[PDB]
RNA sequence: UUU
């Protein structure tokens, strides 16, 4: 079905911002939970977000997508989302599972990086970054694994064709 | 702002 896949894409989504990699660079979002202390933030909040906006902007679709998942939970009324376990030190492995690769135009986005790195592991972050001032994007990528060993499949692929 |  096609509200399946939907479902499916938003708890994907919502399993991600929460989830460690992510928690660890984005300050934002680590600052709404912290600017709290009882854990928990507005699905509110989640709806202003640009890549939630394209899925949907009902919160109660929101709160069935994440019944099922294994961080992020929601407590009494579908309203508010915790990480469900504890977010501690930012693990210094981190550096060994991120590869550099530089770029084919025009910033090529997450789509393409998904596809052509998936198939050396499974992505947990991508990093396209781009200039302060002007947004301009500045030919690279960070495509961080889990597991050094998957690190280590994309730099192999670096000498491949 | 994959806030």
């Amino acid at each position: 079905s096609r509200v399946k896949q939907v479902l499916a894409d938003i708890a994907k989504q919502v399993d991600f911002w929460f989830g460690d990699a992510n928690l660890h660079k984005d300050r934002f979002l680590r600052e709404q939970i912290e600017k709290s202390r009882d854990g928990y933030v507005d699905i509110s909040l989640l709806v202003s977000f640009n890549k939630m906006k394209k899925l949907t902007t009902d919160g109660k679709l929101i709160a069935r997508a994440l019944r099922s998942s294994a961080v992020v939970e929601l407590d009494l009324e579908g309203t508010r989302i915790r990480r469900k376990k504890p977010l501690g030190e930012r693990p210094k492995d981190e550096d060994e599972r991120t590869v550099y690769v530089e770029l084919l135009p025009k910033n090529v986005n997450h789509s393409w990086i998904e596809r052509v790195f998936g198939k050396c592991g499974n992505v947990v972050y991508i990093s396209i970054p781009h200039y302060k001032s002007t947004g301009d994007p500045k030919g690279f990528a960070f495509v961080e694994f889990e597991t050094k060993e998957q690190a280590a499949k994309a730099i192999e692929f670096l000498n491949n064709p």
